[PDB]
């Protein structure tokens, strides 16, 4: 009986660690996905308000609300969990994005690795994804509050391409979450056998 118990306990300890690794990972991934959805919603609203703008004091008011959206998106781009920025890669000394869209985060991604070898990017350099999001929102807000109508059609298209960038990331992140959820279900089925 003792010999069998060595094997069952060894496996059970690997399973426990993997369960914690999956729980930790799903928290970072959920936060990431929720932040991305919050950005998608913001850019959607920015698009809508810019259509209104394209369709004197009132163009400026639209410009104002786009400014609130710019602030919300900068807040969202600076989301931090477990000591690191999810869109600021491997440095957390500074906020990774300014209100101007300048990136001051870490150059490299931070990888996490499950007990069984599976690796994913937990904290990423988000400059290419979010710097242009923010820069576009900023030019949108200024174009509107300065009554600059000619600038708006270009910026509408810029925001559409930026949003497609955020949608594709949301989808990649959804996929990683689905994988984690499959790993959990596999481990649960394996736990039942052991016990
Ligand atoms: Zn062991
Ligand atoms: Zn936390
Ligand atoms: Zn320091
Ligand atoms: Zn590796
Ligand atoms: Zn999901
Ligand atoms: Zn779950």
């Amino acid at each position: 009986a003792a010999s069998k118990s060595f094997a069952i306990q060894h496996s059970l300890a690997n399973m426990e660690q993997m369960q914690k690794d999956i729980a930790d990972s799903k928290n970072v991934l959920t936060q990431t996905e929720n932040t991305l959805q919050g950005v998608l919603k913001s850019l959607t609203r920015a698009d809508q308000l810019t259509v209104q703008a394209l369709n004197e004091k009132e163009l400026q008011a639209i410009g104002v609300e786009i400014d609130q959206i710019l602030k919300q998106v900068v807040y969202l781009a600076n989301t931090k969990e477990q000591g690191r920025y999810i869109f600021g890669g491997d440095s957390a000394e500074n906020l990774p994005f300014t209100e101007d869209g300048t990136y001051q985060g870490g150059k490299n991604d931070v990888n996490w690795k499950l007990n069984d070898g599976y690796e994913f990017k937990a904290f990423r350099n988000g400059e290419a994804l979010l710097s242009p999001v923010i820069k576009t929102l900023k030019q949108m807000s200024e174009a509107m509050q300065n009554g600059d109508q000619k600038a708006l059609k270009p910026l509408l298209e810029e925001n559409k391409q930026n949003l497609d960038g955020i949608i594709n990331r949301t989808t990649e992140v959804g996929s990683t979450m689905n994988t984690m959820e499959t790993f959990k279900t596999i481990l649960s089925e394996q736990n039942v056998a052991l016990q």
